[PDB]
């Protein structure tokens, strides 16, 4: 875990959005994911491949924590991502759709630990990610 921390922080000042993602992603960790929370979501859908996106938000919907503040970035990352990625690029074809299906899955096993205002808000974001497995 320290020795992501540290690379993390570095990509982040050097504003290496994609290697900042990548690298939460094969470490993803709590305190990790409050340094790369620092990049907004604008910056990750310019800077990362679909590939690595469903990868975030897969790992994001598997991270052990449902603090309030850190439950939403979690889900805001979650919503602004499937609402923007192109679930018919060809890249992704063998992955999207059981991504977005574990990521549902994900979240609902936490949900009885949300509180009340993510619990509300979890079922606007599970409505965002049935409509995207809906396109496909």
């Amino acid at each position: 875990i320290a020795e992501s921390l540290r690379r993390l922080k570095e990509y982040v000042k050097a504003g290496s959005v994609k290697e900042c993602v990548a690298e939460w992603c094969n470490m993803p960790s709590v305190a990790g994911f409050d340094v790369l929370s620092e990049i907004s979501y604008d910056r990750m859908l310019e800077n990362c491949s679909n590939l690595l996106l469903l990868t975030f938000i897969y790992h994001i919907s598997l991270l052990d924590s449902v603090d309030d503040d850190r439950l939403s970035k979690r889900m805001e990352y979650i919503s602004r991502i499937c609402l923007n990625i192109d679930v018919n690029d060809p890249k992704v074809e063998t992955v999207v759709h059981p991504v977005l299906t574990l990521t549902r899955e994900a979240l609902l096993r936490q949900s009885e630990f949300f509180s009340p205002i993510f619990k509300r808000r979890l079922v606007v974001l599970l409505r965002a990610l049935d409509g995207k497995i809906s396109e496909i």
